[PDB]
């Protein structure tokens, strides 16, 4: 029994990265296809106009799907998509495309995953300040109030957020992501006070209007792991897993700044004394409204470091050994993490888990018998799966996994660069092709993970 019953093996995809379309069907503008329009910012200056063609190509994606026989798909809603303008007039060309995606689901078995925001604010209110602005609590509410209304009778999942950390990290805070901008502590803990109250907003609106449907949120973060299974070592992983940084640090890639005043009711209490001169407007409605009980806690996890501290205290982070096993984006892979990670998150949180993103990119080629041959996934993939069984074998609430990507996609920064899916796409033809991971991930769904190489 590596693995329960019911255990929900999937895939994951999101709108911006496969579904093209861009400039079609009236979808509006969105934060990221207005940050590809600035020269040099992505790779090649490659865009999300075209993508994987899902939009049009939705029908073959789902039945690719069936021929690996994947039960579940995470897949996201495009804001713009439904609300051209974020708010206000609806879309309906957009309505039906999300019906005639959620129908072909369902047809054929397959349970979706809803994220409701995956970085693809709609242009026109991240003119309006974005999450700089009190009133994005509600242009979210609202989006997620139509969305429960118009498909929570067939949606048995909705995520709110897909990695925080990314949208006011990378976007607001290290210039890295949409909109590419580095701003004041004041305006990324801002930023970070509305997103979270906007998430709030959604599970309340969500409960009223859905109320046969779970609700959740899945954060990110690099997994600490500790040195060693030393209760004084695993409390050094465990401090530093869930700290608080330092403002002259990345500071918003914490654990802990987004998901304590989610689930235990407030920001930890290092939160309010080393920002103290940058704080936002906190009453007690604003936490009330944000922690909403949830259903499931979920967690994108990619890889780990190890940490530990020296003679005074301060944290110390060792060399990874040379050669060290790494992926098509210098990632290292740590198959640990899927144990520590998901083992923190529940001691911690203790909700139903879910792993909503795990995968690698791999320099994949279409060889010259016109397969995939991607057997380093299969080796990443295995190994992390054992790490996330022993922890499922140890009593954690642990339900599900979704390996990203089902196909190759834009990789935001690195256009595409980067090849994470288990089905290769060939971005001129858009020809898919199975790669030898998703022949191999339909054997573990069918065996429910009783195939997977030890040691």
């Amino acid at each position: 029994m590596k693995f329960n019953e019911n255990f929900v093996w999937g895939v994951a995809t999101s709108s911006y990265q496969i579904e093209g379309a861009y400039n079609e069907d009236g979808r509006g503008k969105d934060i990221w296809g207005d940050y590809c329009s600035i020269p040099g910012i992505i790779f090649d200056n490659h865009n999300g106009d075209k993508a994987c063609e899902h939009y049009y190509r939705y029908k073959e994606d789902v039945a690719i799907m069936k021929e690996m026989g994947i039960k579940a798909y995470r897949f996201s809603i495009a804001w713009a998509r439904i609300f051209p303008e974020g708010i206000g007039k609806i879309n309906q060309k957009g309505v039906d495309f999300y019906h005639n995606l959620i129908d072909e689901l369902i047809k054929n078995d397959i349970v979706p995953y809803v994220t409701l925001f995956h970085w693809d604010l709609p242009l026109e209110l991240a003119e309006k300040g974005g999450w700089l602005n009190d009133d994005s609590v509600e242009w979210f509410k609202d989006y997620a109030e139509f969305f429960g209304k118009e498909y929570g009778h067939k949606i048995k999942y909705i995520m709110t957020f897909n990695e925080p950390q990314c949208t006011i990290g990378l976007g607001l805070q290290q210039g890295i992501h949409a909109p590419g901008v580095k701003l004041s502590p004041k305006a990324v803990l801002k930023s970070t006070h509305n997103l979270l109250k906007a998430h709030g907003a959604a599970v309340k609106v969500l409960r009223k209007v859905a109320p046969n449907t779970q609700l959740g949120i899945n954060p990110t973060c690099g997994v600490a792991l500790p040195i060693s299974e030393n209760k004084k070592d695993i409390e050094i992983a465990r401090k530093r897993y869930f700290d608080i940084l330092d403002l002259n640090d990345a500071y918003v890639w914490s654990v802990s700044l987004f998901l304590d005043p989610i689930v235990l009711g407030d920001y930890p209490t290092k939160y309010y004394e080393l920002y103290k001169e940058h704080l936002p407007k906190i009453t007690q409605e604003d936490l009330k409204l944000i922690s909403q009980p949830l259903d499931f806690l979920a967690q994108n996890i990619y890889n780990g470091y190890r940490v530990s501290e020296d003679e005074n205290g301060n944290y110390v982070y060792p060399k990874r050994k040379a050669g060290y096993d790494h992926t098509d984006m210098g990632w290292p892979i740590t198959p640990s993490a899927l144990y520590w990670g998901p083992r923190f998150i529940c001691e911690r949180y203790n909700l139903p888990f879910y792993i909503t993103e795990n995968g690698l990119a791999c320099h994949d080629v279409v060889s010259l018998d016109n397969k995939v041959h991607d057997p380093n996934r299969i080796d990443f993939l295995n190994k992390y799966l054992l790490d996330y069984s022993r922890a499922s074998c140890e009593g954690y609430d642990i339900r599900g996994y979704f390996q990203w990507s089902l196909m190759d996609n834009f990789e935001w920064r690195e256009g595409y660069s980067k090849r994470f899916g288990m089905v290769y796409v060939d971005f001129e033809t858009q020809k898919r092709t199975i790669k030898d991971s998703g022949y191999w991930y339909k054997k573990v769904i069918e065996e429910n993970g009783e195939n997977l190489l030890e040691h």
